[PDB]
């Protein structure tokens, strides 16, 4: 149950071959990811290499989304893609989605036959979100949505953040990092690659 979100959450996408820059931010537009938002975007992933052809295969880049509270019961945002010839609920999900969103929660949220959905089609796709826990750490307000994957560990997800392994198995006690799948939350860090804060401890 939820009353408020917060400002900022990260999503953390996966970059396949064919997605570059571009892709991502046509998917992920929302009031902080504007049409131009190259600037925006990578100031969340200082720490990224590009190659010749931008951003490198079967890396992850951390994409800045609003998190609301969805009908008082989860955090998440919902995004706004448009069908084109073929789609379907497998390839938004998992291919455009990058599995920050299910197809449980595309037929949720959408109206449409989720065996035959139409072409050029308005679908919701809703991507959850963490504010924090102060029961767990009062350290950090911005949160990784983290979709696992086939090769992640809790140790390799630990050691890249900067972060004990115990603390993220405490944010996500009932999560196998090792099991292939499914949403986890890290700790995420600011433009300035600093862990913000639960509550504010900057003076005004
Ligand atoms: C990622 O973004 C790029 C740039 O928007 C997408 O590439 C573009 O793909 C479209 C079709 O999906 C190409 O369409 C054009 O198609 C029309 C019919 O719609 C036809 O008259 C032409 O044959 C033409 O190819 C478009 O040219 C292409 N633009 C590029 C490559 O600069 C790409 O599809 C996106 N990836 C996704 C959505 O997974
Ligand atoms: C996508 O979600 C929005 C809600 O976020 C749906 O829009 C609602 O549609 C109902 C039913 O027609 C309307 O009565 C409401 O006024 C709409 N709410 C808002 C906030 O716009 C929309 O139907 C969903 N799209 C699909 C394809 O199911
Ligand atoms: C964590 O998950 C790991 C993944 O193994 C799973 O194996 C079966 C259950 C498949 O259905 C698929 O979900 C996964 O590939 C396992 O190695 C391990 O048993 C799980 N638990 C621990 C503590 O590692």
């Amino acid at each position: 149950k939820c009353v408020k979100g917060c400002d900022v959450a990260l999503a953390s996408y996966y970059i396949i071959p064919s997605i570059q820059l571009r892709n991502i931010s046509n998917f992920m537009q929302s009031k902080i990811v504007l049409t131009n938002s190259f600037d925006v975007i990578m100031s969340y992933n200082r720490d990224v290499v590009f190659d010749k052809s931008g951003l490198i295969s079967y890396t992850r880049i951390n994409v800045p989304f609003p998190c609301e509270c969805i009908g008082g019961e989860f955090l998440g945002h919902v995004f706004e893609y448009t069908t084109k010839e073929g789609d379907d609920y497998d390839l938004i999900a998992n291919t455009y989605y990058a599995s920050l969103t299910t197809v449980e929660l595309l037929k949720k949220f959408n109206s449409y036959d989720p065996n035959h959905i139409p072409v050029k089609a308005k679908i919701n796709v809703t991507v959850i979100c963490s504010c924090g826990n102060s029961q767990i750490s009062k350290d950090y307000g911005l949160f990784v949505t983290y979709p696992l994957r086939s090769d992640d560990t809790l140790a390799k997800i630990a050691t890249k953040a900067g972060l004990d392994e115990g603390l993220i198995q405490n944010f996500n006690q009932d999560a196998n990092f090792s099991i292939g799948s499914g949403i986890v939350f890290i700790p995420g860090r600011d433009q300035n690659g600093h862990f913000f804060p639960l509550y504010s401890r900057t003076g005004i």
